[PDB]
């Protein structure tokens, strides 16, 4: 319905914050450590496998901090989450935790051993979203996924072909990629790559030219900002009440929720704060394969590529010692709030060209697709590759918001006429 | 030669002035109530209506505005105009608000319907300039026009048709047509399509074409700075005798007078002022398919695209209650000026590039458009339209000017690197 | 090794030195006319025209000053030239004269006269580096040419053949074919785009060179224009300079010397060149002229070149000297000598690249709904004549936005170890780079 999806969410949310708070109560944790990011990840690293447990719980004894391990009843668990909500069964608020998980592993790690081993493009990066949602992720977990994460899963069972329920799963999984796609071409063709009765190279070697499509022709994928758990909560605690006042994964709600929130993290000597800040803030709002330049813009100061960065990851490996460790301020803020897309191009009853009123140094805008865009796949595609180029512009009439505006409502659009600062975080 | 053009067009211009004064005079209307474009309009429209009537004329009460509906004799009207030009006819002078009208529709409307029921696309908003502009309109009246005005007449002409002296209309409407465009084959194209005594389908599908070919290689539209009749007679009232002090509507004759202009309108209830204004400053100057980035800059103020505009119309509708009716003061005046131009814009000494003899740091320079610049008359502008950038810059060398700078003397460069808020008004 | 080349380049610069000294020692020169730049050409041309003599010698009546059309005995000078030189024949030394000349020439006269001639764009000027420099030059000789001077040469052959004398036929024509060839990998060798490169190599192939072939290079002449050759910029000076410098007793041979260090800096730094300018001329703009054929900076940005010197490097078209050689059909009495400004503030290290375009990203997804354009590695993605319509690609991609040699900047005349980069922040609307 209308209302009545924010409705929904928020109370997933309520549920979440409210249980994370619980575990809080009974671990027995003071303000500070329960807004550890370190700590909330494992809380919710529970939670998942008590429906599918232990972890590491780092407090800080007198002095300095200490990493403990617990162990727990995966039915225990199981059930104080179905009191937080409210005792029916929220797969939603698990989902949304896996979401979260992932896009701060699709920001932390770059996974190309798998692509390798797959026969793709090490540099696809950019179509390899949520590759690492489980199994069990929702139906909204398709969503957020991409076309690499989809091409490879759908390559992987060939080789397990190759070398019933599996038909099945087969042309579904399938379909999946073929609605991400926008393109007639890119769409057509994934009809003929299901077709077929077997998974030949005549599929592989097709599927992996729709990744490469992908990348100029890009699909739809859902971006959804899932913040830890601490943050709700945090929010559950303070007394917000989400379900009667409603909350959205894609609106300005998780931007100005954040910019009240205040998430700790372990710190090891010799990394930035700075750059462990921007990390967890790519993961949440899954801007990781997102324009460097304008995530920059939004966050109000300079997102350093993966490179240039200053941290070897987000949770503390067992080896590591608790000598050698600090705490830091994360800073998950931003000058300004945006909305998040499901979609990657478009291709209106708008205006195409601007008609000149006054002699002036003017680049005259005109949007080149759209105009000009007025039994073969292969070829056809390659016809609307060539016609093409990065300098075009999408999203027309979108922008920034201030957080201050509630409502997008008076937009900022950005207009880089700068340096190449790095458009490419990996 | 700053004498008959300078000196004539002032002429024309002290005409509508005393005309408005005398008009105001009869009405027995105030001096705020003669400032207020709602009764200068439905004054014009008295006037153009009676040389080819009533009308709306709102009163100022204590406190609330009074609407009055009144009726003229039709030949008085056009007795106290002549009265106003020497007994002359000033066809000149009709024609003037024949235009103010126009650029004020252009800007406050959205032509869509007549476009698609023409078979024209309805994004092709930039090229209807002077849609609204009576046929009656002089032959520099028709000038202001844009190339997609022109087309949906001829379409029409021929659609009716196709479904005597009829005839040197079509072949002009189309030399008119062909004079819009600068360029070799969009010239030749328009003779092509000239040549059919009974042009049908067979045209209709080619002009199209060539109405497309506009949103990339523009053609010459004059734009004409028409200013309310309440600003001129008000200005005539005030000393100012422009036929002896020259004045201009390409200048920046149009933009000093606006910059001491008093003139107020009705407001509704909910709408916003700085958004009134903005609507009538960008009928002033036929700033309505401009780049809203420029339109912005020169005005002073952001200059915000008609979606996020609150307002409905600038003419009060007989629907409408007083009751809950206010006014405010327009705000008019602009940041600097620039030459209202004609030109569309189009895309050999010296070096090109550059060649690094130093090992430092730096950008290699290079003129990039220049450079990359390396049967059907279609092909031929098709392939025009190809090696055309957005980024290609137009009108090189010009700039804008302070309101102090009377003269043409020193011109300035703007740098769009900048927080911007769009490019099409619509 | 290293310490090696310094120690030829000394040996090489020493007997350069020792020579213009034996030819000064020789007219009974001072050292002020062994100073004035014009009689330095003179004497380097004579020491040419002696390995393939006469010029315009100048002496300075008190009020005025003097010509004098020396003709010395040919056999004589190169006599003289292994005397100074150990009894090497310094070949290399010889080759440095004519560089020097080549650098000072691009720096004053815009090439067109020939462009046009055989077909080239009027535009590349860029491209047309080393061109006056004759065939008789070695590999220096080359590296120093760019992609125009190529491509001008290799047009001029293939025209040549339409002419058709049998031009690449029997066994002479077999014999220029090979050179054709030469000419061919030298032009292709200059590339760094492997497209440029076997574009080359498909126009070499050709047997009966014609308008296709021709409009081929025309275009990898363009491409050159944005994807920059990699050519050869180096340091040569006017013996006259060289006299100077061994005077005090340098031996480069030891010190060492470079080309492309700051050891051709160091010279210029503390060195007395007279120039004779004629009237209505600024007397500084004959400076930067000499000062830019020193260091081959005619095709420089103007912005790095008008910061690597302390002054602002004004480009052709207002820089008013035609010339640092005087015509014999004008005036003589009217010529002011004045000292040339051959000096800076900093000094930079010569390079060859033209900065030209792991396992990393190459497009990007949205994530934000915002007006902005969509990157994408174009080159890369849509890798699947080819060469013609793959180089666009590259061009399409180049920006001029695009900094090249990241992490080189200009070292102090202090920094005699090039150690303390100066990365220089350049755009402050002073742009106009282009000298022509």
């Amino acid at each position: 319905n209308a209302t009545e999806i924010r409705a929904s969410v928020g109370k997933m949310i309520d549920g979440i914050g409210r249980f994370y708070i619980q575990m809080c109560t009974e671990l027995k944790l003071s303000d500070y450590e329960g807004r550890l990011i370190q700590n909330s990840l494992t809380i919710e690293r529970m939670v998942l496998s008590a429906f599918d447990t232990g972890g590491p719980i780092y407090r800080r004894v007198d002095g300095k901090w200490r990493r403990e391990l617990i162990l727990y009843d995966k039915e225990e668990i199981r059930r104080i989450w179905r009191q937080a909500n409210n005792g029916d069964d929220a797969t939603a608020g698990l989902t949304h935790m896996m979401i979260w998980h992932s896009n701060l592993n699709d920001a932390t790690y770059q996974r190309t051993r798998a692509l390798v081993r797959t026969g793709m493009d090490p540099r696809m990066c950019s179509l390899m979203q949520g590759s690492t949602l489980p199994r069990r992720s929702g139906a909204a977990g398709a969503a957020v996924k991409g076309v690499g994460t989809m091409v490879m899963e759908l390559i992987r069972m060939i080789k397990r072909g190759i070398n019933r329920r599996t038909r099945i799963a087969y042309e579904r999984m399938c379909n999946i990629l073929k609605g991400k796609f926008q393109t007639a071409a890119q769409r057509t063709m994934v009809d003929q790559v299901r077709e077929s009765r077997n998974p030949g190279n005549a599929e592989f070697e097709d599927l992996i030219f729709l990744a490469r499509s992908a990348l100029i022709l890009r699909g739809s994928v859902a971006h959804k900002s899932c913040l830890p758990a601490c943050v709700y909560g945090s929010a559950v605690a303070s007394g917000y009440d989400f379900e009667r006042e409603g909350y959205s994964l894609v609106g300005i709600d998780p931007f100005r929720l954040l910019q009240n929130s205040q998430v700790y993290s372990l710190i090891r000597p010799n990394e930035n704060p700075a750059h462990k800040s921007q990390l967890v803030w790519m993961a949440c709002h899954s801007a990781a394969f997102e324009d460097l330049r304008v995530s920059s813009f939004i966050r109000g100061t300079k997102v350093v590529p993966r490179g240039k960065l200053s941290t070897r990851g987000v949770q503390i490996a067992s080896n590591e010692n608790m000598e050698t460790m600090e705490s830091s301020t994360l800073e998950l803020r931003s000058r300004y709030w945006a909305i998040r897309t499901r979609s990657g191009g478009n291709t209106s009853s708008g205006q195409i060209s601007i008609q000149p009123t006054f002699s002036v140094q003017r680049n005259l805008p005109f949007d080149r697709p759209t105009i000009m865009a007025a039994s073969d796949m292969r070829t056809e595609i390659i016809r609307l590759m060539e016609s093409a180029r990065p300098e075009d512009v999408s999203f027309q009439g979108r922008g920034v918001f201030e957080l201050s505006d509630e409502k997008a409502t008076s937009p900022i659009v950005p207009s880089f006429d700068m340096s190449n600062e790095g458009s490419y975080f990996f």
